[PDB]
């Protein structure tokens, strides 16, 4: 079931604060962010790869506005560029999947899509697979923030982090 | 059960002829046509996206005619670009198809295919895929009569505007 | 069971010589083939498909007798432009397929693989595209023999059948 | 069900040592040792075939060698190609994979992965792949040592070799 999905070999149970058992009817809003925000953070750490190779749609965002998809800056400051016309777009399509189609306030997490269209009908493979995807959401939440206190620190997006070998701490 | 497949979650069963209370007998043909229909505007909304982002084939439709894939128009126009030669081959497979190999008269709609060449051996899936088979071709069908419609009204294509930015009435 | 599975709507059972209970021993080896030529069939009507839209590999076949890839001829004179060290490596690796790997003696085509590495549990599912496996093997088999008799009786590959407007028959054609 | 797991056509069981029943105790570590050697080289002779084909990366493996991934040799010398602050990274990760992730301990060889990412739940479907990652596991071993010896008694990498006729084996 659900509160034994989060489990795995080298920490088990981890739970420092205790609030399995001092929040136990808390936990299935709180495992239903868990995986809403690996979800989006999965999403991000794979979208910072994307911006930082240079691959970009190769072509206008905004005539109105003469802006061209190389004309974005792919670290922290990509959404900032965005105008605030198409800003309205991402909120009025994704207020329709977050509310309607694929609504959030469902804390299953399950819709009508499976892992790539597929039921997983074995319950250790479902199980198994429903720990990787919260795994690689944990690793990609603290990824995604390691990628933007890079940043945020530095002064200098992922590309030419790389190029002037700035990794050296 | 194909009198359930239709009814989605926002709208329930829409009957607003009430023609489902009406005339119980001619709703597996009528289902028959708006699946039939849905299928036949999702494959051609498609193509007014790949017809209108210059995707061709690279060569010449009709050498005798002197007709290049990249000379036939991306509106309305477009299948009457084609000469009468080519259209009847066009009639005559597709009434092959229509006829013989994917019967029209057959008002299930399985003919030997599934989903990709399997069922999806589960009627709860199954049920929710035939939905999303009912509800895209709604959303297409009145999508290919909107791309339609404002073709004729501009005159333009829809690589035309998106050229002049004609996005307000 | 085999003896249901080559029949599809239109014809049915289709035998005119009758040999379904003439020779009703024999079917199952027929059968084996039957599918045998069907398959061989298939692959000969893609690779003329492919060897005519100039889909080459780059390189060369024999660089000791300065044999380009694209030197071959796209049509019926392809493999008599191999080189005679070529078709021993071609007759010696089905040699070990042909009988070994996945031998001919096994009449039922049945060797390892499913479809696409899937063995369809449905039966009736499984027989469809038993049914399919066998028809598209029909139609192959017309395919590239009228394919390779248009070929020797216009003097022309596909390519430059195509490249001629020499669709219509000189000769006398038959086709769907 | 690991004892009829490499039994196949013409050979079936195999053992000239007869090991297999001098130890019945030490099997379950030698299949296991067996199916790495056998991952391990299906996916050498692969990287032999890749390499010898010229499929580069297209940047530079160490800008601070000043090292680009086309001036890496394609043959058995590779590997001592890679600076060792470079190859040192490859054995901190597969330190990651052999103990912790994949654990070479487990002696099954089998982990959260199926083939390809399926399970496969008919017995002799799926031991008949089993019977597949051993034999081209085995096919690879011996194709990996063949690349190796043959390339040290020519000199030159499989590119090499091949583009100089040297396939008929005229000084040996
Ligand atoms: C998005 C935030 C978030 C939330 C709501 C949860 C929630 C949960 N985690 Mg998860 N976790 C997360 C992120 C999150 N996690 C990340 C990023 C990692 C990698 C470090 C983990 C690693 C992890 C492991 C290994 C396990 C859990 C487990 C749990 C469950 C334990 C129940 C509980 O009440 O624990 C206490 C409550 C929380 C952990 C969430 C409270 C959020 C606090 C208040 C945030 C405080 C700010 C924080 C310090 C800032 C850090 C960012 C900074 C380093 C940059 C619960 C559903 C356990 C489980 O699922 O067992 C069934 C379990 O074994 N978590
Ligand atoms: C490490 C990568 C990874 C893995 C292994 C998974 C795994 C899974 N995803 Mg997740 N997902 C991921 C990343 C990943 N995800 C990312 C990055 C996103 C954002 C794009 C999502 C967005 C997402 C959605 C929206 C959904 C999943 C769902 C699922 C589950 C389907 C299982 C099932 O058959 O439901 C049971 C099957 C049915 C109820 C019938 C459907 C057939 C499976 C555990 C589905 C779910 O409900 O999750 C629990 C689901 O709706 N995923
Ligand atoms: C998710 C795992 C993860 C990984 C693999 C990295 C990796 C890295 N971090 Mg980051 N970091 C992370 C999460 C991660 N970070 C988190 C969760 C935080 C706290 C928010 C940080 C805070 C941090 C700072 C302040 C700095 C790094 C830096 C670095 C680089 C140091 C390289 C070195 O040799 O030392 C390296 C790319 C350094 C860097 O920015 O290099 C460009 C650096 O200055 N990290
Ligand atoms: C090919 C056209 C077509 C046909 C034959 C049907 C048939 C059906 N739909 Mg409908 N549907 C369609 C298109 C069609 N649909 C489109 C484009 C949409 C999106 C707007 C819908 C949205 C919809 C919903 C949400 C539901 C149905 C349902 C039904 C079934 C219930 C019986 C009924 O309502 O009879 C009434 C008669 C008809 C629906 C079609 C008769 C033809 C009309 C009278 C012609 C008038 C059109 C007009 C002249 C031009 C259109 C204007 C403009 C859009 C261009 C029936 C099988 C219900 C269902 O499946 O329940 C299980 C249901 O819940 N439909
Ligand atoms: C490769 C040769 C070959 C063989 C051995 C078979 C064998 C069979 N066919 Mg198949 N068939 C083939 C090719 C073949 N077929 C082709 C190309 C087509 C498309 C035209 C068909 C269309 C077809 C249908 C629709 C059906 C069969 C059926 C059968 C089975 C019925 C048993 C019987 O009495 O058949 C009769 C015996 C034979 C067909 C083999 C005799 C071979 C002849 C004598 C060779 C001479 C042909 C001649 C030179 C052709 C010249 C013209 C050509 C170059 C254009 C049997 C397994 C039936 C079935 O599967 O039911 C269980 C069935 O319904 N066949
Ligand atoms: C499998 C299906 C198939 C298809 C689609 C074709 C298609 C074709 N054939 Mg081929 N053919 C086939 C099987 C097929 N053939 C078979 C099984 C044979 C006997 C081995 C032939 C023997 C053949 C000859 C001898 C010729 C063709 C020719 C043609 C071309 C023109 C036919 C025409 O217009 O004549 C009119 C159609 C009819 C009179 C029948 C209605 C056309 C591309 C001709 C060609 O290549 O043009 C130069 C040609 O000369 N075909
Ligand atoms: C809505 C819908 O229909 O979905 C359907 C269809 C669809 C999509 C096909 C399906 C699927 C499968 C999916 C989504 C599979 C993809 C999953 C995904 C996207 C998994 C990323 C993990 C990233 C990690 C673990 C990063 C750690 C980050 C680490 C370790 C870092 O250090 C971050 C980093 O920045 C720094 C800090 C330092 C750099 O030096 C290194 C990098 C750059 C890395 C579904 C979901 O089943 C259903
Ligand atoms: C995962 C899942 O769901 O399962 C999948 C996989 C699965 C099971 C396989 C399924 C299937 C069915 C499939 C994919 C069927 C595809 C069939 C296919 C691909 C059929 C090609 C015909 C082309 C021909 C006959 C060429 C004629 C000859 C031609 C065109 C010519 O000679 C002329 C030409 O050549 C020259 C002479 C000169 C050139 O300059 C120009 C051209 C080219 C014009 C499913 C159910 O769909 C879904
Ligand atoms: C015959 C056969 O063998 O099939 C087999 C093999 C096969 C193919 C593998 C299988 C499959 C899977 C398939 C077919 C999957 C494809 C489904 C498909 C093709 C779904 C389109 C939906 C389009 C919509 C909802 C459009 C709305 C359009 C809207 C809302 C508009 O405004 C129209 C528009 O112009 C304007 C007016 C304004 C623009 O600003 C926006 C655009 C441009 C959009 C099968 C089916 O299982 C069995
Ligand atoms: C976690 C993210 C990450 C960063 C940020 C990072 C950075 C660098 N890598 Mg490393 N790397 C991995 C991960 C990371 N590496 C992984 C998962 C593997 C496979 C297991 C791996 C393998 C190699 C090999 C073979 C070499 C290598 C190198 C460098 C060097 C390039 C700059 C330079 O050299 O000027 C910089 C520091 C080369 C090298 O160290 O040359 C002295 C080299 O030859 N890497
Ligand atoms: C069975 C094999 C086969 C051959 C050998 C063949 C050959 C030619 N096709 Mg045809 N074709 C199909 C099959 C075959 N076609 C199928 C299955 C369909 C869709 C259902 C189809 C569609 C169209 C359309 C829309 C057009 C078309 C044309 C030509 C013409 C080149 C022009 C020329 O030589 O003058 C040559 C002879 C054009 C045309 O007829 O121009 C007057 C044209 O517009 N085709």
């Amino acid at each position: 079931s659900e509160i034994e999905l989060g489990v795995t070999e080298p920490l088990g149970v981890y739970d420092p604060l205790g609030w399995l058992e001092s929040e136990p009817e808390a936990f299935e809003r709180r495992r239903a962010v868990e995986r809403k925000h690996g979800r989006v953070a999965m999403a991000a750490v794979v979208g910072t790869i994307v911006h930082n190779n240079h691959i970009v749609f190769d072509g206008y965002l905004s005539p109105s506005n003469n802006l061209k998809f190389s004309d974005i800056p792919t670290g922290v400051d990509g959404i900032r560029a965005i105008p605030t016309a198409g800003l309205a777009q991402i909120l009025a399509f994704f207020a329709l999947v977050e509310l309607a189609w694929m609504p959030a306030s469902k804390y299953d997490g399950d819709y009508g899509v499976g892992y790539f269209g597929t039921d997983i009908k074995d319950p250790e493979e479902k199980a198994r697979k429903l720990n990787v995807e919260l795994n690689n959401g944990r690793a990609a939440m603290m990824g995604i923030m390691g990628n933007m206190v890079a940043e945020v620190l530095t002064g200098q997006t992922m590309y030419e982090q790389y190029a002037s070998g700035h990794i050296s701490p």
